RNA sequence: UUUUUUUU
């Protein structure tokens, strides 16, 4: 009953994991978070009860309402526990709900602080052996490489220095984001024939594993597959075993979702294809990748008169002369800093490829919805665009699901097909021969489809897809500054012949988890790795996107002050505007809010409360100037803030719903590459120790402030901010220009921080 | 660090 980390044994201080029945204390101890905190950040759990002797008694935590029993999303009404959403929303006093947790520790009248004599029976505990400890119960409950080179004599040489960075970030992974009770279990019988069992992050076809261990039954496991998820019951389909399932078996069941390494194995299997495949990668790449010296080639390519396609963008003179140049090379790279048109100059290349050659070309980007956006350009232009998403994301809204792979297979196909797909609508089920037969047919219309694609458009990963079986000989990756190599070389290992990479390694960069592998330059882009061994890339600099307001900071901090302005501060305005601006012609703002930061739903990131409630004040306010859904955007760098601020305007937008969904949300990261009129900028972080995290990166915020054309509204507490050297300088640019504000929207003061 | 990627 004593805390499993430091061995305090108050019985107002411990709180009980119900997961793996450990105690733990309530003290932040060689730990940013107390002792509890830290245990369910890191193990993925949930559930906590209070000490049979504390003030409260032997009580499970959970909300009053619904009765749902995760911490991280409770908080009490005044007591009544509940949860964060949707339940302190609905309609005793919803607007004065606080968490449970409060500055990542428990409430002291949930768990208290140990007297000085209680934390004697603390020992002495460094935060290395709390993180090792905690490693080792991944397994059992118990107690207290060639470096990467410049130049390389060859591809095996090459696979023996990234493989092992793979590796390492791998296990990373897996170990940091593997999943983890009580399940009642109902058996059926599948039309197949297999067996179902149905029960109480998820997507049909994600593999698990379903056990039992009890004095009911012999051990007993099972691995199948997601068929159904909850609207309320979740149904797996079980694989042929020759151990038969316990369906007499009703309760006591564990079930585990499967981590999938996919991403990292086909990194590896890239790696293992450029070493070993022959007809992977064409001579002068080859040797290009490995950093030797190559004489340039031309091609013998014929060009168009006017390089600009007619009713869409005018090419300036140096985005037409850099399709010019890239028309005839094996390898180009094209570098410049937000909205300089490098996806536009992209897809009028990729439209002029096509035209000359009418052969197939890959076009990929590290992230779903930068594909998404190059898609839609290119199927503007009236190329035959196929949009191959990953199985994970085929249940995913998407702007382009009519270029989707699977849709195209459903839409005009007709004949023994088109019966299968019926029937498998209509029924929701197939036999095992149907099945088998409706596999055979679906890959013959895959590959006739992605056959005949003018363009096949995938992520960089998504690109090694098993699909893909054939060989693409020109290949153009959008934002390849935002992936480490090996990913990059998935879609150049199909015997690419030429190859354009579009990047700015001012804005992000790969997330490596794993600092060891970071250390070792995984960090490091192909994009940069080829510019930094002498590869002259084209330059464009003339930025069409925002108004020159918008544009002052990012270029003066990021750019040496050479980011110029294509578009002019009456192309970017609204002559009839009546948004509460502070400061007329200048359509920016820092709106100081004063609230806290709280940990999301699973534990490891964040949301703020004021900021998204604010944020839905914005939006309310640009609809009433009469700017529409599709004219807003709103980016947040944590996850937890978009899932929260998605859902509370759900459940809080003042006029109707429906308007609100329409209004994009998405992470920083996520949203690189795209663009919005109005874009509002939650920061989140709010906290007595003033860390803002991943925050400090110079290339998170340069996005961050590169996304608005017309206007730009940024929520932050600059209370935390403005520790941070970067930040202090943007709140203070905005000072300068009357543009830092707090208070009420409808009435905005001068923000009062002190700023030095 | 908490973000991108991914499933017969
Ligand atoms: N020559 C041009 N004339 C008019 N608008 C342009 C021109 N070049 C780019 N744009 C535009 O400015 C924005 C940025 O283009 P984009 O390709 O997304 O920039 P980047 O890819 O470098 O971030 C878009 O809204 C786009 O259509
Ligand atoms: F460089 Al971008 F949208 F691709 F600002
Ligand atoms: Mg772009
Ligand atoms: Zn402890
Ligand atoms: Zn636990
Ligand atoms: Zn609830």
């Amino acid at each position: 009953n004593s805390c499993a980390y430091c061995g305090i044994d108050s019985a107002k201080c411990v709180i009980k994991c119900n997961s793996c029945k450990k105690w733990f204390c309530n003290t932040k101890n060689g730990t940013s978070s107390s002792h509890i905190v830290n245990h369910l950040v890191l193990s993925h759990h949930n559930v906590v009860s209070l000490h049979p002797d504390s003030d409260l008694g032997d009580t499970v935590l959970e909300c009053y309402n619904c009765g749902r029993k995760n911490v991280f999303l409770l908080g009490f009404v005044s007591v009544v526990l509940l949860c964060r959403i949707p339940c302190a929303q609905t309609k005793w006093d919803t607007d004065q709900w606080q968490p449970l947790i409060e500055d990542r520790q428990l409430l002291s009248w949930v768990a208290e602080q140990p007297t000085e004599e209680e934390k004697l029976k603390a020992r002495l505990i460094t935060p290395s052996q709390i993180s090792k400890l905690e490693a080792k119960w991944r397994s059992n409950k118990d107690a207290t490489i060639p470096p990467l080179l410049l130049r390389y004599q060859d591809a095996y040489e090459y696979q023996r220095s990234y493989g092992p960075l793979i590796k390492l970030e791998a296990d990373y992974d897996k170990q940091l984001k593997e999943s983890q009770e009580h399940i009642s279990v109902s058996w059926s019988l599948a039309l197949n024939n297999r067996h179902l069992a149905s029960f109480t992050k998820v997507a049909i076809g994600d593999e698990m594993i379903l056990w039992y261990s009890g004095m009911q039954h012999p051990d007993w496991e099972g691995r199948g597959y997601i068929v159904r998820l909850p609207n309320d019951t979740f149904t797996l389909e079980l694989k042929p075993s020759k151990t038969p399932p316990p369906t007499h078996l009703t309760t006591g069941f564990t079930a585990e979702f499967i981590w999938k390494g996919t991403s990292y194995d086909r990194m590896q299997d890239a790696l293992k294809k450029f070493a070993i495949d022959k007809k992977s990668i064409s001579g002068y790449l080859y040797y290009k990748i490995l950093g030797h010296q190559v004489v340039d080639i031309s091609f013998d390519v014929p060009l168009p008169k006017e390089f600009s396609i007619p009713n869409f963008a005018q090419l300036n003179s140096s985005q037409s002369n850099a399709v010019s140049h890239v028309l005839q090379r094996p390898l180009s790279l094209i570098q410049g800093p937000p909205g300089t048109g490098k996806t536009v100059t992209s897809a009028t290349i990729v439209y002029h490829l096509s035209k000359i050659h009418k052969d197939r070309i890959l076009v990929c980007a590290p992230s779903n919805v930068a594909v998404d956006h190059l898609a839609a350009k290119l199927r503007d232009l009236g190329l035959k665009v196929v949009r191959l998403t990953a199985k994970s994301r085929e249940d995913v809204e998407s702007s382009v699901s009519n270029l989707a792979l699977h849709n195209l297979v459903g839409r005009g196909a007709k004949g023994e097909l088109k019966n299968l797909l019926k029937l498998k609508d209509e029924v929701g089920e197939l036999s095992a021969s149907d099945t088998k037969r409706f596999v055979k047919l679906v890959r013959k219309t895959e590959a006739e489809i992605l056959n005949k694609a003018d363009v096949v458009c995938c992520t960089c990963v998504g690109a090694g897809d098993k699909r893909l079986d054939t060989k693409f000989r020109t290949v153009l990756i959008d934002e390849s500054t935002q992936a480490s190599e090996p990913e990059c070389l998935i879609p150049i290992v199909k015997g690419a012949k030429q190859v354009i990479l579009v990047g700015d390694h001012q804005q992000l960069g790969p997330v490596i988890l794993e600092r060891k592998a970071a250390d070792a330059g995984l960090k490091q882009s192909l994009f940069e790795r080829l510019i930094s061994l002498g590869h002259v890339p084209i330059r464009l600099e003339v930025q069409y996107r925002m108004n020159p307001y918008l544009s002052e900071f990012p270029s003066n901090m990021f750019y040496e002050g050479s980011l110029q302005n294509g578009v002019t501060i009456e192309q970017r305005t609204v002559p009839n505007s009546k948004f509460p601006w502070p400061i007329r012609g200048i359509p920016m703002m820092f709106w100081a809010n004063y609230g806290r930061e709280e940990i999301s739903a699973n534990g490891t990131s964040f949301l703020n409360r004021i900021e998204a409630m604010n944020c839905e004040r914005i939006i309310t306010k640009l609809f009433r100037d009469g700017v529409k859904p599709e004219q807003i955007g709103v980016i947040t760098p944590y996850e937890g803030q978009r899932a929260y601020i998605l859902q509370y305007m759900q459940m809080n937008g003042s006029l109707d719903k429906d308007l609100y969904i329409k209004v994009e949300v998405a992470s920083v990261d996520a949203f690189q590459g795209r663009e919005k009129d109005y874009i509002i900028l939650s920061c989140v972080r709010a906290n007595e120790q003033q860390a803002i995290g991943f925050l400090r990166d110079p290339r998170r915020l340069n996005v961050g402030l590169t996304r608005a054309k017309y206007g730009l509204v940024i929520l932050g507490n600059p209370r935390s901010l403005a520790r941070n050297t970067l930040w202090n300088h943007l709140l203070i640019h905005f000072r300068e220009k009357g543009c830092l504000v707090e208070g009420t929207l409808d009435n905005l003061q001068l923000c009062t921080v002190q700023l030095v």
